[PDB]
């Protein structure tokens, strides 16, 4: 049955590499394929077929009514359409290659690859468009702790996603773990302090001087606004976390916690959308000092949680590398102990 979902895919494809604006004034086929095939390989094809391409949905090509529309609203579609079918050239190799695990979909968004930095496809964020982006909504014991990414790729489509992301998913605050120096050296975007546009969304981020006085932390005022939509995000910014190391001493993991924790907190317990107000952070991978940052959460919410539950739920909900290092582990370990005392 695949012999046919992948030839018929790997000629269908190509069609929609090539084609202009006008020229939509193989889909019907595409799609019969991918149905056939309708698991790890399907949920990933389901993800990329759920994308909303004129306030509709891939797998619907009322799209006729809509694109009967202007030259301007059509380009805009065939550049998702090609967005997708780049993607979907994924599943032609995956098959072509004739599957237990698969990372969500990246549209080419992703900062590192899924082969060094994997993305856990159930807990993939994803927009109110259906875009995937490259954030995982990390859980423990069953219940979602933050939303943790990889250092935003520097791109203005990477860029427009994150804070998309950050104003739809709500995020109690944003929490960038990157040094001065470690952001001056592998140049990634101060996209956090001063005013851009990335798309359809504008950010203007002041720094709160009252707050950023200390000789560790750096806190700002993020004002989103994308059309009717408005929204303000605090943010933390931590200057004196090593990549690859612990805090200098056990008391600032502590002061960090505390902090984060008090900064919005927002969110109803057991609340429907267990995806919004929960706080955002990223290192420079989405998993090192990020997951210790989500786990000194977990402690502050339950001194009592059981870090090696933490860990392996952290791995289940974005991927294997979240706590490597056990320099920060031990940290952790004692933040907990005196949690305890």
């Amino acid at each position: 049955l695949l012999d046919i979902a992948l030839k018929g895919l790997k000629r269908t494809l190509p069609q929609l590499e090539q084609m202009d604006g006008n020229s939509l004034r193989p889909l019907r086929s595409l799609m019969t394929n991918l149905q056939n095939l309708n698991k790890q390989l399907n949920d990933y094809v389901t993800t990329l077929t759920n994308i909303q391409v004129g306030v509709a949905r891939f797998s619907q090509w009322e799209v006729e009514r809509w694109v009967d529309a202007s030259t301007h609203e059509l380009t805009q579609a065939v550049k998702k359409i090609h967005v997708i079918a780049k993607e979907l050239k994924n599943v032609t190799a995956e098959l072509e290659k004739i599957p237990q695990t698969m990372s969500g979909p990246t549209l080419g968004l992703a900062r590192f690859a899924v082969s060094s930095i994997p993305i856990n496809q159930q807990t993939q964020v994803k927009l109110s468009d259906g875009m995937p982006v490259p954030v995982n909504t990390l859980t423990f014991d069953g219940k979602p702790v933050a939303l943790a990414g990889s250092y935003p790729k520097n791109t203005p489509d990477a860029l427009e996603a994150h804070m998309k992301m950050l104003l739809e998913k709500e995020c109690s605050c944003l929490v960038v773990l990157t040094s001065e120096d470690q952001m001056q050296a592998k140049q990634l975007p101060p996209y956090f302090r001063g005013s851009y546009t990335f798309g359809e969304v504008h950010t203007n981020s002041q720094k709160v001087s009252s707050a950023s006085q200390g000789e560790a932390i750096d806190q700002y005022n993020m004002q989103l606004s994308c059309g009717e939509k408005r929204y303000t995000i605090p943010v933390l910014h931590v200057k004196n976390w090593p990549d690859h190391q612990p805090l200098p001493s056990t008391d600032q993991l502590e002061y960090l916690a505390d902090r984060v924790k008090n900064s919005n907190q927002n969110g109803a317990p057991g609340r429907s959308s267990s995806d919004k107000h929960l706080p955002m952070i990223h290192c420079l991978g989405g998993v090192g000092r990020t997951g210790t940052m989500a786990a000194a959460l977990v402690l502050k919410d339950n001194p009592h949680s059981n870090l090696e539950q933490v860990r392996a739920d952290f791995r289940d909900s974005r991927n294997n590398r979240m706590l490597e290092d056990a320099s920060q582990f031990v940290q952790l370990k004692a933040m907990q102990a005196q949690l305890l005392m």
